[PDB]
């Protein structure tokens, strides 16, 4: 039993909080008012190594660990307030990179993997439907086989990043299977966005497939095998934006404590006064559990054990308490919380979609259920 | 004690409910998403009666009492999704009908009551300051005397209505003063919008005053009251909104209801499942709780009695309340929430301003504490 | 709308709680120390009216609504600490004077009901069983036919007043048929042959007042003696638990604005850093919590009991009363904990055992998943 | 960063689980019961390593350090339902033998340290008075010098193991002047004149476990009997409390992981409805609850107790640790009563005396206000 970082743990988190607080994090203000999703600082982040999670050296990456890639991340979301940038990198790195690495041919992977570790090609994710988002077995997407491939008609809604997409990953019923596209590949259209606010900056809008054809090398890992695949990228999912959110917690924290240590009311700082003490104790029990939870889930993943019902724990106590945290740092901003420039209230806009992406609370609660023999 | 409604105030929130859902719910979804404030609609509510509250016949109020204003108000929002509009419409009512009804002038009253009551002009508030929003004892705000008036000078920030308003209500430094200023009056200039989300569709700006000639006549009640006259308006505002929010939960209360007999998972209503069914409970057991508190701080008010503490109890409930059901509604929304159609999250973000209008809740907090002898 | 009280609840209320202050009260810390429940106070107190609810005045009663009952008990909860006491009160007017009133034969009340009413004989409640205290239609206790009456045999456990009981209200299978219309309710006099009643086992939730278990050994139930018609038993126990809730929901918002004034007035003397520790916003925030409470779930238990009394059907109402209060006075003790410290444990403080008194809210009448279900499906989702 | 318990540890853990369950909690039932505190068991378990915790092999300990400790009273917690032993125990290593070992002369620890090790003499602790039970600043106990010695004066209440004691580590005022440097340590025998110990006052929060008041009438204390230098008192106690803090924590960790077992068990089982009643989302709910608090608060406890085995301060880790086991034992204890409805109550089962028990949490060193206090300070808040 050990609570410290190792040297090179804590290596990999401060050279990635410098690099979101140097250049992620520089004029984040100016990009965030003006909702723009620079695919400069994107591509910059993504060859830092925000793109490279598990992936070996032969493909760029840096073979990190899931207490590796948590830390990554924890850093980014400590360190930069672009969360809708965030945000994209994360869905980039665990929708696609992490599924072609683990499950894609060497073909594929040798066609498409070591350029969308270095950021070269953007990728989006395509599984969720209006009656298919939740349930991704019943589907009104279907990739019909043919000769040397397979013909894929649909319609996927809520694409992440398919505004500044290269490629595509789409799950598709055939059992489901996942294949990769290119970007303009005929009778792929992509649509344009509707506004957004919560992590309003990240690029997202719906997919139309009209007859395409999947060459059949396209396809990644064995057919029917999506299911499986897609539900390793969830996992990874809701690891990276549980380590995401805890590095905003941290953020959040010492904004308040800030504000609560300079902001002099009735002759004292108002931190004296016990209603926003409180809250700042509730802020730095929160994060610490969760934190700790969160670093054993991953450490457990990194032992080979299984660490499925670890992350969903993980999942549940961070989505919790970054929501309550954000409406505590409301109540103590008071009046100054909706600055625009502070930027609290778009904090938690992003924070909104936590219980709204790899799980609402009731699925996590059913995995750990199961993990403890309830049904 | 008796626990109906009287055949008066029912007929009084039955008519207004009716008005809200067939004239100002109709097309609703489409101002919201468009970001449109309607004059149209606003003056027709105006005129209907939202702008009315206490203000005798003589101005062409109905002399209601506050139980009835907070029925008004709460058919209001359970009948209407378009929040903003009346928001807009509460603070036209408590931060300038009431107070020009109640301390102004026969003079003030003969020229301008009846044009507000009526909604033939739009009103406006402007007493929040960067550093005097909250202290609304320093205020960089000021109005020396002079021959026949005084010269305001100072810049309002935050000001609810006024891209769209006739007449301003002002807090000057002279003690405070309360003025009433034209929108045009030379050296007066209102300034353009800020983007918006937290009752999103609700104008506010920031306007200037260089130099401005205000009459004599145009001053509210007598010199330095303007302390009190603000204080019976956040009063009056306070129940409006908490009024205003009672409506919302129980128009929030009825479509989860909805949401949750209809939706069929696992070959039974979705709302079966205890998560959700715990949740709908939840939102049962404080609307009923914080309707009840609201209803007998009103109804003390109108017994004459002092209902201060009572509404600062229902402020810090209802506040509460609707931040924690709009939460579990994103809950048991899911994937579905998102929907701007379905406007939850928008929602969500109209009662964020909530602890950000009439007082944080520790304000409350202390009225109530120095109720109870506890300071 | 109006929430005043009328002049004659407010004398009710007003009466009941002096009555409670200056009778029950006076020497509760000892009889509370020694365990000691005072049958002499027991039957003062029901003589006074406490036993009467709506029974008519021709049987002794004051013909008291469900929110008059409800005032009168409030008064009691908040004017004396001897709350065992008080529990045992409320039992025996809620599960046996009410439906003996609401559901008994002319001649049933015209021998038994008067000397309920006015305490000559104290009455207990027996339809629990290790496997039937919930389901009160999976019963192992059964009063079969025969002639002139029933044969009843079984084991009823948990029975709060048995030891100090002159007669039972006794449920009882009669069809073991499936229908919900199996059980029935008899009245037994103690003594009656084949009844044993049991001595005490230790108690803590609500320490003074007895509980045992009653044992049917081939007793004899002479045919008048049924309360209400055959099969009706589980209709008359629903009624019963719903009055009973109403009421244990007043004595615990009694309790609660009891609670609140002594914790107000020990934040206003306790002096602790020059000043009183009320103003310290940790002990503050507690107190206002407190209040916030007891005025909610006040409401909501008047708003249950007035629509009772329109004749609006009340179930749903009753069921959110008895959640809140249930939570809220758990919630309350705990911060009167946390504000008293290190004098709470103060046995003649009485909080510690105070909220050992609150545990029994949530064990006698439904868990609160129960009045989610009532809830629930009042709302149509099932 | 490693989650792994090191062999030695899984050892320590396992061997006192094992001795927990075989020996102590073989007939608690019947002890808890009869509200007995078995010295017998008590020697045992003290003899066994309970009453070693950092102390050296050359007096008996086994070197233990901070999470080695709490591993230990940690598996006392979950394998015996006998809380007041296991609270005796920690009273007696937290504040007396703790205090002794890091603080007391050669002269000091080579009479008495062994002895308390080893449990051949029990120690109690005395530091609490009506007013200076939370400020052991201001206090009603003076011992004043003299030749050779000191004279005490005073009166101590609420003493853990006062009735059993044979030492009494005591905490006595010697520089009335200002400074937090006026109090001073001293261990004085059971019997030497002028010590008068009280007779036991009925107890329920840890109810078994004795307590009661000593007072103190011109007793001579020898000078080498003082424990540490004069003044240093106030440190020596602020340690014992870190300690007991985290003793108390690991004990109801503990006891928060028997709870879970326990409520897992009896969720499995249980069918209603035609099924286990954990299928039912209400009881998997507060279940899954409890594994949430369970784990959460676990980590937090091991990581202080880590960082003051790697030399760090980890008194806001402590206080954090405490906090959040204090909050959470209630709030899971409150669950469970609520999953088990009406065998709650079952004393043999012993849930409403687990919660009982744990009421003493936030009753003993510090309130949950105290440990925010020490967290506020320790983010730059004050």
């Amino acid at each position: 039993m050990d609570f410290n970082l190792s040297n090179s743990q804590s290596d990999i988190y401060e050279s990635a909080y410098r690099f979101a607080c140097d250049v992620l994090d520089q004029d984040a203000q100016t990009r965030i008012s003006q909702k723009i999703l620079s695919t400069e600082l994107w591509k910059k982040a993504a060859a830092y190594g925000f793109a490279h999670g598990p992936v070996s050296h032969q493909f760029g990456g840096s073979e990190l660990g899931a207490l590796d890639t948590a830390l990554m991340i924890e850093a980014l979301g400590k360190g930069s307030r672009d969360i809708g940038l965030s945000f994209s990198l994360c869905a980039h790195l665990c929708a696609c990179v992490i599924p072609l690495y683990r499950f894609g041919s060497s073909e594929l992977k040798d066609k498409y993997l070591e350029s969308l570790v270095t950021g070269k090609l953007i990728a989006a994710n395509a599984a969720t439907e209006p009656d298919a988002g939740s349930d991704i077995y019943n589907m009104q997407a279907t990739a019909q086989p043919c000769e040397g491939g397979y013909i894929l008609n649909g319609k996927k809604i809520f694409i992440t990043n398919a505004p500044i997409a290269d490629v595509f990953i789409i799950y598709a019923k055939t059992g489901v299977s996942a294949f990769l596209i290119e970007k303009g590949t005929p009778g792929l259209n992509v649509g344009e966005v509707i506004p957004k606010d919560c992590l309003s900056n990240c690029p997202w809008s719906e997919i139309v497939f009209n007859d395409i054809f999947i060459p059949q090398s396209q396809r990644i890992g064995m057919e029917g095998a999506g299911g499986a695949i897609f539900h390793d990228s969830m996992i990874w999912e809701k690891g990276c934006l549980s380590a995401l959110f805890v590095g905003g917690l941290a953020r959040l924290l010492e904004t308040t404590l800030e504000y609560a240590k300079a902001r002099q009311q009735f002759g004292k700082a108002i931190g004296q006064f016990q209603s926003v003490s409180n809250r700042i104790i509730d802020m730095k029990l929160r994060l610490e559990q969760c934190r700790l939870m969160l670093y054993r889930a991953c450490w457990k993943h990194d032992q080979g054990q299984d660490a499925e019902a670890d992350i969903a724990m993980s999942k549940l106590l961070i989505s919790e308490y970054a929501v309550q945290s954000g409406l505590d740092a409301i109540q103590t901003f008071g009046g100054a919380a909706m600055d625009q420039e502070l930027g609290l209230v778009r904090h938690l806009l992003n924070m909104i979609p936590s219980r709204i992406f790899s799980g609402t609370n009731d699925i996590q609660k059913e995995i750990i259920a199961r993990k403890l023999g309830l049904r």
